[PDB]
């Protein structure tokens, strides 16, 4: 396991424009296209990210490419974020994957708001960090996924994903 296999499980793969759990237009492996309700807006953005007239469908490769760029960005955002970098850096490898997953899902700003769990993760207070993070709208909205990510922070193993 690694970040790619992990997110590929949590986000799935779809080659046609679909709506995410929030109702937004997305494609491939969790690649958000727009928060706009217009499918036209969705299609334009897609043609732009792909660089061709897709007609709302891409190939697997195109999806894979977008995903690579998306992880890269997520990591780089972490690294650039003064509240995030320190946590990330104090973490072992499995746990970092959990941190990238959340950033991938809710953006750095979203993650950066878990002030208290972040501090607890930094102190290696796993159980505590896990109980704090479950008190979130993130957890109540996508409970299955949140549980797998939280267990990963708690145990530092991939069990939740086997
Ligand atoms: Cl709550
Ligand atoms: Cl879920
Ligand atoms: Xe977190
Ligand atoms: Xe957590």
């Amino acid at each position: 396991m690694n970040i790619f296999e992990m997110l590929r499980i949590d986000e799935g793969l779809r080659l046609k424009i679909y709506k995410d759990t929030e109702g937004y237009y997305t494609i491939g492996i969790g690649h958000l296209l727009t928060k706009s309700p217009s499918l036209n807006a969705a299609k334009s953005e897609l043609d732009k990210a792909i660089g061709r007239n897709c007609n709302g469908v891409i190939t697997k490769d195109e999806a894979e490419k977008l995903f690579n760029q998306d992880v890269d960005a997520a990591v780089r955002g972490i690294l650039r974020n003064a509240k995030l970098k320190p946590v990330y850096d104090s973490l072992d490898a499995v746990r970092r994957c959990a941190l990238i997953n959340m950033v991938f899902q809710m953006g750095e700003t979203g993650v950066a708001g878990f002030t208290n769990s972040l501090r607890m993760l930094q102190q290696k207070r796993w159980d505590e960090a896990a109980v704090n993070a479950a008190k979130s709208r993130w957890y109540n909205q996508t409970p299955n996924r949140a549980k797998r990510v939280i267990t990963t922070f708690r145990t530092g193993t991939w069990d939740a994903y086997k």
